[PDB]
C-alpha cells in the first residue's frame, strides 16, 4: 500500500504546484483577473504552495517511515508552517465570504477594493504567523530508544509535549473551533444568504446591475464549491485531532493499523485540497479555464 500512497502524494504534489503557479500567473499577467476575490484566491494558492513545497514531502516521509528524519529545528518549523498555512487558507476563505456577503447582502457599508484586499491579506499572514507560535513551542523531537539517537533518526518522533493533561484538551478544543468549526459555520450561513439574494426574486428597474448579478452567480457558485471541498478535506484531520487530544482516543496497540491508515488518509486529504482548488477554478470559472487552456496549449505544451 506504500507505492499507492507515494504515487497519490506524487500526483497531488505535481498537480498542486503546477495548478497553483498557474493561478498566481493568470492573476499577475491579466488586468481583467485582478478582482478582490482573485487576489484572495492568489493568497489561498500561496498558502497551498507553502504546504505543498515544504510540508508535503516531510508528511509523506513520516507516513511511510513512522519516524521524524529532519532533526530538532525542523520538528518546530515544519509543524508551524503547516498550521500557519491552514490558518491562512481558512482566514482567506473567511475574508472572501465577508467581502461577498457585504457586497451582495449589505452593499453600502464597506468599500470592496483590490488595495484593501492586499491590506486584509497582510493582516491574515500577520495573524496566522502569530497564533501558531504556541504550536511550534510544544513541538519536540525525541528518540524512543535514546542510546541509538546518535547513529540513526529511524526511532526519532516529532510530537507535542504537554506538562499536564488539561492544557492539550483546552488548546485542541480552541484549535478546532478557530481553524474549522466557527469560520466554516459562519461561511455556510453567509453563502446561504448570498444564495437567497442572488437566486431570489428579481427587483424591477435594474440597469444593464443585471450583468454584475449574472457574473456574481457564477463566482458565488464556484466559491460555495471551494468552501464545501475545504470543509470535506479538513473534516477527517480536525475530527481525528479532537478525538485524540480532547477525548483520549486511539491509544490502544490493538487498533495501531486502523489508526495509522485513518490518520495517513486524513494527512493526504489536506494536501489533496491544494491540488483540488485550481481544478475547481478550471471547471467553474471561464476566466481561469481560458488562462489554463492558454498555458497548456501555447505558453508551453
Ligand atoms: C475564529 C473565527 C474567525 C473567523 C472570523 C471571520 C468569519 C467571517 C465569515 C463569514 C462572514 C459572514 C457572516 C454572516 C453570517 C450570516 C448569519 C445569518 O444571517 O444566518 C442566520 C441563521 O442563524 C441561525 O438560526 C443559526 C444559528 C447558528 C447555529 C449554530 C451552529 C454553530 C456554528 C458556527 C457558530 C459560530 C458563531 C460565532 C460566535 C461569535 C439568520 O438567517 P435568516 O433566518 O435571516 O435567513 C437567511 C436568509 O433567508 C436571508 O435571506
Ligand atoms: C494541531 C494541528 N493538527 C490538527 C489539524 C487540524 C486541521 C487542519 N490541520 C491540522 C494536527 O493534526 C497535527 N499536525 C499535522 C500532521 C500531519 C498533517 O498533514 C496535513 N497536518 C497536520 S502538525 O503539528 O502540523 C505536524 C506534526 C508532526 C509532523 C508534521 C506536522 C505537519
Ligand atoms: C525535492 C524532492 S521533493 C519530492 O519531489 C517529487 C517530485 O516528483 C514529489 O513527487 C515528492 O512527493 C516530493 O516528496
Ligand atoms: C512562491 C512563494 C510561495 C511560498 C509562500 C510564502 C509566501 C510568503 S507570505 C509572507 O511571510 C512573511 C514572513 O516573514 C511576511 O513578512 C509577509 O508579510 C508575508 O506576506
Ligand atoms: C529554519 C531551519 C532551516 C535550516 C536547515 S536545518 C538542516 O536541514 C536539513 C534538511 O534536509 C536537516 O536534515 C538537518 O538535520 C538540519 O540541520
Ligand atoms: C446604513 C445602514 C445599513 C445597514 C442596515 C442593516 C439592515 C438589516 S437587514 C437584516 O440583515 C440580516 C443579515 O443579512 C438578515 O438576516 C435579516 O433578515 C435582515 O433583515
Ligand atoms: C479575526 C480576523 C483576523 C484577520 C486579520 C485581518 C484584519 C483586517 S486588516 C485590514 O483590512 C482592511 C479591510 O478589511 C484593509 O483596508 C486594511 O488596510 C487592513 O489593514
Ligand atoms: C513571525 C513569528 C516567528 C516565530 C515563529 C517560531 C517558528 C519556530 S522556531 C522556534 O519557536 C519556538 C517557539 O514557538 C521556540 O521553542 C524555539 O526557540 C524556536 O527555535
Ligand atoms: C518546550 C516544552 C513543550 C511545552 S510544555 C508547556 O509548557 C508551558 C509552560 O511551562 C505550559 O503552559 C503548558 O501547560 C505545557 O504544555
Ligand atoms: C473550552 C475548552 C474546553 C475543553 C474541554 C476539556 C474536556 C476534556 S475531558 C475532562 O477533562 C478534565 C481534566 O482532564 C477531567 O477532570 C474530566 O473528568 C474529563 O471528563
Ligand atoms: C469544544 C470542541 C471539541 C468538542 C466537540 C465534541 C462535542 C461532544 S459532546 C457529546 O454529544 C453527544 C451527542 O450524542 C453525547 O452523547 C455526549 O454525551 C457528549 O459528550
Ligand atoms: C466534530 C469532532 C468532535 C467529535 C464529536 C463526536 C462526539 C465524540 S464521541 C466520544 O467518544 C469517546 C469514546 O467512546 C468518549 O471518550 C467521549 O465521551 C465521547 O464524547
Ligand atoms: C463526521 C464524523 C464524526 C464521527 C464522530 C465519531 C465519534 C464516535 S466515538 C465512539 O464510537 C463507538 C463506535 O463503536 C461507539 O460505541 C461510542 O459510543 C462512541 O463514543
Ligand atoms: C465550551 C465547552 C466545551 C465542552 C466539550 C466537552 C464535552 C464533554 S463530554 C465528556 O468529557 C470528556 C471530553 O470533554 C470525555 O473524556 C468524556 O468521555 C465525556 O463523557
Ligand atoms: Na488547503
Amino acid at each position: 500500500y506504500a507505492w499507492v500512497l507515494i504515487a497519490a502524494y506524487v500526483a497531488v504534489f505535481v498537480v498542486a504546484l503546477v495548478g497553483n503557479t498557474l493561478v498566481c500567473l493568470a492573476v499577475w499577467r491579466n488586468h481583467h483577473m485582478r478582482t478582490v476575490t482573485n487576489y484572495f484566491l492568489v493568497n489561498l494558492s500561496l498558502a497551498d504552495v507553502l504546504a505543498t513545497a515544504i510540508c508535503l514531502p516531510a508528511s509523506l516521509l513520516v507516513d511511510i517511515t513512522e519516524s521524524w528524519l529532519f532533526g530538532h529545528a525542523l520538528c518546530k518549523v515544519i509543524p508551524y508552517l503547516q498550521t500557519v498555512s491552514v490558518s491562512v487558507a481558512v482566514l482567506t476563505l473567511s475574508f472572501i465570504a465577508l467581502d461577498r456577503w457585504y457586497a451582495i447582502c449589505h452593499p453600502l457599508l464597506f468599500k470592496s477594493t483590490a488595495r484593501r484586499a492586499l491590506g486584509s491579506i497582510l493582516g491574515i499572514w500577520a495573524v496566522s504567523l502569530a497564533i501558531m507560535v504556541p504550536q511550534a513551542a510544544v513541538m519536540e523531537c525525541s528518540s524512543v530508544l535514546p542510546e541509538l539517537a546518535a547513529r540513526t533518526r529511524a526511532f526519532s518522533v516529532c510530537d507535542e509535549r504537554w506538562a499536564d493533561d488539561l492544557a492539550p484538551k483546552i488548546y485542541h478544543s480552541c484549535f478546532f473551533i478557530v481553524t474549522y468549526l466557527a469560520p466554516l459555520g459562519l461561511m455556510a450561513m453567509a453563502y446561504f444568504q448570498i444564495f437567497r439574494k442572488l437566486w431570489g426574486r428579481q427587483i424591477p428597474g435594474t440597469t444593464s446591475e443585471v450583468k454584475q448579478m449574472r457574473a456574481r452567480r457564477k463566482t458565488a457558485k464556484m466559491l460555495m464549491v471551494v468552501v464545501l471541498v475545504f470543509a470535506l478535506c479538513y473534516l477527517p484531520i480536525s475530527v481525528l485531532n479532537v478525538l485524540k487530544r480532547v477525548f483520549g482516543m486511539f491509544r490502544q496497540a490493538s487498533d495501531r493499523e486502523a489508526v495509522y491508515a485513518a490518520f495517513t488518509f486524513s494527512h493526504w486529504l489536506v494536501y489533496a485540497n491544494s491540488a483540488a482548488n485550481p481544478i475547481i477554478y478550471n471547471f467553474l470559472s471561464g476566466k481561469f479555464r481560458e488562462q489554463f487552456k492558454a498555458a497548456f496549449s501555447w505558453w508551453l505544451p
